[PDB]
């Protein structure tokens, strides 16, 4: 179970470091950059996919699951990256991509050409309506149809994200021991564990029903089919259960419920899953413009959804701790300061994260506060984006140009994907080429090497908080209670263990706070264990100062 005191760092390779000069973050480049890794103090890594790929979705459309895509390296790379990873003592996580492939995969390939090839069934086929258009009204998660035509056989193919994403059939045998195949391959290569992309949807409504009615939905039927756990059990049962390893779910669609589904050790499925329940809480419920039709942070919805999951899975299953990966935004920008204010709000969100119970991921660049970029429309990459654009601006006329484009600019997935910084030098030091996507203008003042020079760095913050998970058993086991749970600014909450309390007080706002503990809690005395301020440690009643986060442990 070094899985429960582990903390992950999200690495997105072509954007972390381009090591051989092509423009285009490599393997080399991380390899060299693990002894970073390590000194932050990290112990497991999950690489976004490197596994060939056409890149319609940057690795997600994978077209053959056993040799890297070109512009990564080769084979002999990724065991090099391998042994470099547990020379260091740490481990490595890959990101396995088997709800769908790229539709230039073989199995496609072939799967496409009739009715009658031996392939046909590795994917989701069925015939139009009588009157010629799609078998139901399911849309993409990136805009339009989930059904595409094909001429040549006279049906359409399933895919719930691009068209060149088409849905595996899980349904099938041969598929699912094709997909263990897979796991067994890497995991005998040394791959320490997978992270699971978009596990919940791997299992389909097999009548296809229709949603209640504009033109195509995304809803309940989407993720957690009638199989889903069913197949995970043999996942388990099959491959899992035969290595030391760790899994994390990418689990869309995934409540409390659910996760307990997921990750109750009892039921052999997986060790814990993400959820979007906290990332959700910025859209409204049901808009046709999803995602994109953006509210304001609200820190009550926050502290709400964070502690249901706190609660919830506080001693059944467990949980995963993030605000940052390759899909979302970065915080600051997102939910808070990213001036005046920029490092003291990184900290504050990152101890509000890192005191509570669950394994944290640090995503690449979240240790130093790198920001939202302010880069035109026309420079952003994702195909999410362009889908979404054609959809709601141009077609369905559901979002003003004026409105998609404030919303792109807070919440657009390439927020994330910007190249890592490294220094104040030409493109970061990401590159001495020219980087597949221009860096962010802001790299001069937020990069490592200035980080690694102040003292009062993000870094430096980030480093001290893995340090005191791995000092203070009390984070990683400890139970949760929230506290002044209606505080309009305050995020506050205490851990408890075996006689011991961790209390965590973080304003969440730019305007000076009350914190005031609980009557029972006013005769404890407390050790400052960290805070983005200088600190008495007397927290019965503590003026809390703009983003001022202070963790304290009883004495
Ligand atoms: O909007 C977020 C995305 O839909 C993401 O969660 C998918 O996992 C990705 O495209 C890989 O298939």
């Amino acid at each position: 179970e070094w899985w429960k005191e582990a903390v992950v760092y999200q690495i997105y390779p072509r954007s972390f470091y381009d090591a051989n000069g092509d423009g285009f973050g490599d393997l080399q480049g991380v390899i060299q950059k693990l002894d970073y890794i390590k000194n932050l103090g990290a112990d497991v890594i999950w690489l976004s996919p490197v596994f060939d790929s056409p890149q319609d979705d940057n690795g997600y459309d994978i077209s053959d699951y056993k040799n890297m895509y070109e512009k990564f390296g080769t084979n002999e790379d990724m065991f090099q990256l391998i042994d470099e990873v547990h020379k260091r003592g740490m481990k490595i996580v890959m990101d396995l991509v088997v709800n769908h492939t790229s539709d230039e995969h073989a199995w496609f390939a072939e799967s496409r050409k009739s009715k009658d090839n031996p392939y046909r069934d590795y994917y989701l086929w069925k015939d139009p309506k009588p009157d010629g258009s799609e078998p139901n009204n399911w849309g993409s998660i990136f805009s339009g149809s989930a059904w595409t035509y094909d001429e040549g056989t006279g049906q359409y193919y399933l895919h719930y994200f691009s068209k060149k994403q088409p849905d595996l059939n899980w349904e099938n045998e041969a598929v699912r021991r094709e997909v263990y195949d897979v796991m067994r391959f890497w995991m005998d290569r040394g791959v320490d564990g997978w992270r699971m992309d978009v596990i919940g949807s791997i299992s389909k409504y097999t009548d296809f029903p229709d949603y209640e009615t504009r033109s195509y939905i995304v809803g309940r039927y989407h993720s957690n089919g009638p199989r889903l756990h069913e197949f995970i059990q043999e996942m388990n049962r099959e491959v899992l259960s035969h290595y030391d390893c760790m899994t994390v779910g990418e689990a869309n669609g995934s409540d409390i419920e659910e996760a307990k589904k997921y990750t109750d050790a009892s039921r052999q499925e997986l060790n814990m899953i993400f959820t979007f329940e906290h990332m959700d809480i910025d859209k409204e419920q049901n808009s046709p413009n999803g995602k994109w039709q953006i509210k304001p942070f609200d820190l009550i919805a926050l502290k709400k959804t964070m502690t249901r999951w706190q609660t919830g899975l506080m001693n059944v299953g467990w949980n995963t701790l993030y605000f940052e990966n390759h899909d979302q935004p970065r915080v600051i920008s997102r939910w808070g300061n990213d001036r005046k204010l920029r490092k003291e709000c990184a900290k504050a969100f990152a101890t509000v994260l890192h005191g509570m119970k669950g394994t944290p991921f640090i995503y690449q660049g979240e240790e130093i506060g790198m920001v939202n970029s302010d880069m035109p429309l026309e420079m952003y990459d994702d195909l999410e984006i362009k889908n979404a654009y054609r959809e709601l601006v141009v077609e369905n006329k559901t979002m003003s140009e004026k409105e998609f484009v404030k919303a792109v600019m807070i919440k657009g997935r390439d927020h994330a994907r910007t190249p890592m910084q490294w220094d104040a030098g030409k493109h970061a030091g990401f590159t001495a080429g020219d980087p597949w996507i221009p860096v962010n203008s802001r790299y001069q003042d937020i990069n490592v090497k200035e980080s690694l020079e102040d003292q009062d760095s993000i870094f430096f913050y980030y480093q001290k908080l893995i340090q005191l998970r791995k000092q203070y058993k009390i984070m990683i086991y400890g139970d949760y209670q929230l506290l002044q749970e209606n505080d309009p600014q305050v995020f506050s909450y205490l851990r408890e263990y075996r006689g011991e309390k961790l209390l965590v007080v973080v304003n969440l706002s730019e305007e000076k706070a009350l914190f005031e503990a609980p009557p029972e809690l006013i005769h404890e005395r407390w050790k400052v264990l960290i805070s983005n301020y200088p600190q008495r440690a007397d927290l019965k009643s503590i003026s809390l100062k703009p983003y001022e986060a202070v963790m304290g442990i009883s004495i």
